[PDB]
């Protein structure tokens, strides 16, 4: 087995920019760059719009979705949230008229909410939506991102997922995100991006 893994942001043509381009952050241990969730997500959106007219990109390069590291500042590393940060400006580089979502699972939520947090006035107004799952920072952020508005995000935090409940405890419901993955998340994404 390998992780599933896409870099459609890296390997898109600047004169080919699609409707709309995902950046994922994957959680602990996670393989590729997409991990569980990121694939059906991004595999949801290319359904609606057409493989062509979507970017799945997943977060990756120095983020190793360490175990160790959700204990830092803001649940990652800071070269993993710099790596989001790289890839935020390179979609607004590269793409600048192209809708912008983010997601993120587990520690890749609290990776997406810090690196959309340290992004620019202009990247945050791209990034039409964001969905985060499982997010281990939803108690202490207050079920937020700082300085992103609350319209352009929904938290998926399962009953009884601990994670969401300022604890590093997972337990069954935290790997119980599969279906938002593939119903709930991708069409709140599809309504910020539009049809
Ligand atoms: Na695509
Ligand atoms: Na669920």
């Amino acid at each position: 087995q390998v992780g599933s893994s896409k870099n459609e942001l890296e390997t898109g043509s600047a004169s080919n920019c699609p409707k709309a381009i995902l950046i994922f952050a994957r959680g602990s241990t996670e393989t590729g760059n997409l991990g569980t969730l990121g694939a059906p997500l991004g595999d949801a959106l290319e359904s609606r719009y057409g493989a062509s007219n979507v970017w799945v990109q997943g977060v990756g390069g120095p983020y190793d979705a360490a175990l160790g590291d959700n204990a830092l500042p803001r649940g990652s590393s800071a070269a993993a949230i710099r790596e989001g940060v790289r890839l935020l400006n390179l979609a607004n580089s590269k793409c600048p008229n192209s809708k912008v979502v983010a997601g993120g699972y587990s520690q890749g939520a609290a990776l997406a909410a810090a690196a959309i947090s340290d992004a620019s006035t202009t990247v945050r107004n791209q990034i039409v939506g964001t969905v985060l799952f499982g997010y281990t920072k939803n108690q202490q952020n207050r079920g937020g991102i700082p300085g992103y508005p609350q319209d352009r995000l929904r938290v998926y935090c399962a009953v009884g997922d601990l994670v969401c409940e300022g604890t590093l405890i997972v337990l069954a419901p935290h790997l119980s995100y599969g279906d938002e993955a593939r119903n709930e998340a991708p069409a709140f994404l599809i309504s910020k991006i539009g049809n």
